[PDB]
């Protein structure tokens, strides 16, 4: 899995240990060994969210299988309250994009997953 | 609907205003409430379009429905447009992916927009 | 063809002339005019692979076509190579998505490429 967020909060906003506990709690939510998840977290952007740039975030987590309508909402609820809680962004300020990868169509270490 | 753009355009350059206009316009083109769009604009990136580093964008429109064949031509128009009035990129050097993303797809509040 | 790099290898460490090895490269392989192939690094990333931040890259190959099974594990022959090269990363800790765009998703030049 790779989970990317890009935030309009300040980089001295985003605590120690975030990319840590994202990939901690991703493992565990979508079953997949936590050798296999990054993570990337892109502070100071110049974002709006309807029109406001209050905190808000724009993410994508894109993998290999694990993704559908029940275990999106449940990624929903984990990404979301783990932005409230440790970036103070309204969850309702926060679009994630879901992404089910063709093992073809993902490339690692000189091949692909195919 | 969300609006990415990358550009090698420096920050200085882009105007006061832009992410609500294009906000705004996006509102129009997409027939979607404004508080639905959101828009992130990434300036003074490292670039090459065609082997060279004049200016360019990469971009990426996702909407939940509102992309097709002819809606994107519309869309390309309005955006290159805005693109070369306000950032003075020049419409051959631009690139949009539209991306029409399935509701269950789509994170928001928690949830998803299924 | 677009082509993403990013990671969290310093800006210093890439190397002058990187873009148009690129550029020259996915010409070849995908077999596109390099005037059509964009190319995009970003550095300084804050990102982890595997819960570790040595250094790793999250890449993305969009084309119109020349997207598959074979090809994609050449094209991530090719990729992992020039970044291990160029910017020391392991193979190991690089991920590339391929993405086949339909023609009329993707705008260019006021219009789309149906």
């Amino acid at each position: 899995p790779m989970f990317i967020v890009n935030t309009n909060v300040p980089r001295a906003s985003v605590p120690d240990g975030f990319l840590s506990e994202l990939t901690q709690q991703l493992a565990q939510a979508t079953g997949k060994p936590p050798q296999y998840i990054a993570v990337h977290v892109v502070p100071d952007q110049l974002m709006a969210f309807g029109g406001s740039s209050e905190p808000c975030a724009l993410c994508s987590l894109a993998s290999i299988g694990k993704i559908g309508g029940a275990q999106n909402r449940s990624y929903s609820k984990l990404l979301c309250g783990l932005l409230a809680e440790r970036l103070r962004i309204s969850p309702d300020r926060v679009y994630i994009n879901y992404y089910d990868m063709n093992a073809a169509n993902v490339g690692w270490n000189n091949s692909t997953f195919a």
